[PDB]
């Protein structure tokens, strides 16, 4: 578990080199598919008629070896962007030739350089290849952290290096890649091979690149320092970066010659191995989530839908959610039933949305550990869950628990309740319609009763991730609006991304809802100070809830209830990405709207430039009442 290749520019025999390279521990080889010095003429006689074979035979390796072990490289003389027409045209033919040969072989990927600012024709020609025949090579755009013009040794007397800081100029290689990928229309098949140099840049520059589709990081031998035993290693600041890329499960490519010419070469790879297993193991959240990184799912809608047995099972595999709930009913029973009243006073607890019982068992445990007495109702509308309750009630609970098979908003109640406990909370707190449901059940709370939870708040934060943007773009479907996928929330363990500003509260709800003419609709404006240049792709959503007094739950990253994996964040995309300059404010507007059938969100960017209103009138996304 750390995937690694060798870069070479020199392969006498593809047979023997591959074997040398396997023996060193490498998983794959980046090599030329034509000789990197064999320039070719397509137009002028007599060179265009150069006889003989143009490159090596495909028969030198097994189909399987081409498809797994080999990554091809563009000849370095191919310059589709030269100022010389004649080179522009040979390079055009050269590139389609190399790209088509990579295709013939079924190479899993082919490497192309971004080594200058104008790669317009290079995009045009790659974009052309991509729309010609059926193939599916990945294209690795080799792009350095630092333009080589910006790490030249300062040794031209009449051409000094820039000794001043240019915040935006030190990011130029990100704009090289941004322009390339924008021109190629964000094709899912164009990724980054990020070249790390001897000196890192400022974190601002490295940060530009998080949220970017990084498939490979290139480590030249020449950036490794030597330790006392004589063996290659990396700076502490290079380590910080490697630890971040291993989180992006990228592939590591080792380019250049052995500069540790005492200590052998698998030494370079071994050090990567040493860093892999010398990192912190996964916490419970991370072991639960490995699989889910940047996987878009539909927000659950347990009102409009009856949930599957196996969903409830994952629900109830959260020890923190439920121990936090137990502790809150504990504290509420003590504050409601003084000691000397302990047997005179039996409190009425109504679990609203009981599912398969976990809040019942959390209510039965609390009442024990406080030594008070409770009448339980278990109100649930999903009759498949009621089969689970009515069986786990005959066999186990008593009399104590009466199962009600009803929508809480419809139920006529035998008694009023001292406490109502609910678990109707979504990733965006109110997105499963806690507010509308508990509003409808509020009439059977005693004039002085408690709701657990008592309060919840959504939070929002602008993010950049060309990765997640591309993922949302791919959810186009037959037979709906071609852009609907941008007008709906996804729940997703956001991973390859950049939070551009601190979360801020969006919508808040309190239970009970004291003040009448209730209205659960809302408009909110948020101003996000942004400190970097970037690209906005959507808004991360999180929440916090007050169950009782100081007992709370959070999926707001800065206050996240540790251990608690029930909820992943939500994501609200925007149709069109929005450039943000350092110092500019991102202004977003959220509406929560409703009729009597549906609830939905609408949303807009008003600064620095306007988006369209997303999801007007729930045309793309609604939550069923
Ligand atoms: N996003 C999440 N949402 C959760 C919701 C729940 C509660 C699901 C229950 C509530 C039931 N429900 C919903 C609306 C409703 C209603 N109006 N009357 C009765 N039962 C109702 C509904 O039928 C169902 O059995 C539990 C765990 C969750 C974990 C996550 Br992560």
């Amino acid at each position: 578990r750390v995937s690694s290749g060798r870069d070479l520019n020199c392969v006498p025999e593809i047979a023997d080199t591959l074997g040398a390279v396997a023996k060193q521990g490498f998983d794959f080889l980046c090599m030329p598919v034509f000789h990197p010095r064999f320039k070719r003429e397509f137009i002028q006689e007599p060179a265009k008629n150069r006889p003989g074979p143009q490159t090596r035979s495909d028969l030198l390796l097994s189909g399987r070896d081409w498809n797994t072990l080999i990554v091809g490289k563009l000849s370095p003389w191919i310059r589709p962007d030269s100022k010389v027409e004649k080179i522009r045209r040979n390079s055009e033919a050269a590139m389609l030739q190399e790209l088509n040969f990579g295709a013939y072989l079924g190479l899993p990927a082919f490497l192309l350089p971004l080594n200058q600012e104008d790669n317009t024709n290079l995009a045009r020609v790659l974009t052309n290849h991509i729309h010609t025949g059926h193939h599916s090579s990945m294209f690795w755009m080799r792009v350095p952290l630092v333009a080589p013009e910006d790490l030249r040794d300062d040794i031209i007397e009449n051409a000094p290096t820039t000794h001043t800081e240019e915040y935006s100029g030190e990011e130029k290689t990100w704009m090289w890649w941004h322009n390339f990928r924008t021109l190629c229309d964000y094709s899912k098949r164009i990724a980054v091979a990020l070249e790390i140099g001897a000196d890192l840049p400022s974190n601002h520059v490295i940060d530009r690149w998080l949220g970017e589709p990084i498939k490979a990081a290139i480590l030249p031998t020449s950036i490794f320092l030597t330790n006392k035993k004589g063996f290659p290693v990396l700076s502490k600041m290079h380590q910080r970066l490697i630890f971040r890329l291993l989180k992006l499960e990228v592939q590591f490519i080792i380019t250049g010659t052995n500069h540790h010419s005492e200590k052998e070469f698998c030494s370079y790879l071994q050090y990567l191995e040493y860093l892999s297993q010398n990192r912190p193991p996964p916490n419970a959240y991370e072991l639960f989530a490995k699989g889910y990184e940047d996987y878009l799912q539909s927000p659950l809608q347990p009102l409009m839908d009856n949930l599957e047995s196996q969903t409830y099972e994952v629900f109830e595999k959260d020890p923190i959610k439920y121990s936090q709930y137990q502790q809150a009913i504990y504290k509420c029973l003590l504050d409601r039933v003084p000691e000397e009243e302990k047997d005179t006073n039996v409190q009425v607890l109504m679990v609203l949305g009981a599912g398969r019982g976990p809040l019942v068992n959390a209510s039965l445990r609390a009442a024990k550990q406080a030594d008070r007495r409770i009448k339980l109702y278990a109100v649930e509308k999903n009759p498949n869950a009621v089969v689970t309750l009515e069986n786990w009630q005959f066999e186990e609970w008593g009399s104590q628990v009466t199962v009600v098979s009803s929508d809480m908003r419809e139920w006529v109640a035998p008694e009023k309740a001292d406490i109502i406990v609910s678990e109707l909370l979504g990733s965006f707190a109110d997105n499963e319609l806690s507010p509308e449901c508990l509003d409808g059940a509020q009439h059977f709370l005693k004039d002085d009763g408690v709701s657990i939870p008592g309060e919840y708040t959504s939070f929002l934060a602008p993010i950049s991730s060309s990765k997640l943007y591309n993922e949302v773009r791919a959810c186009r479907e037959k037979d709906r609006d071609p852009e609907a996928q941008f007008e709906m929330p996804y729940v997703v363990r956001l991973h390859n991304f950049h939070q551009l500003s601190a979360p801020q509260p969006c919508f808040t709800f309190s239970h009970p809802n004291r003040d009448p003419m209730i209205d659960n609709n809302r408009y909110c404006t948020l101003e996000f100070p942004v400190e970097v240049n970037t690209v906005l792709h959507g808004f991360a959503g999180y929440f916090e809830t007050v169950l009782y007094q100081d007992i709370t739950l959070s999926i707001r990253p800065e206050t996240h209830s540790p251990g608690m994996f029930s909820w992943f964040p939500i994501l609200f995309p925007i149709k069109q990405p929005i450039t943000v300059r350092e110092g500019q404010t991102i202004c977003v507007r959220f509406w929560r709207c409703s009729n009597s059938k549906k609830v939905w969100y609408e949303w807009a960017v008003t600064a620095p430039v306007c988006s369209a209103i997303h999801n007007p009138t729930g045309r793309s996304y609604t939550i069923g009442l």
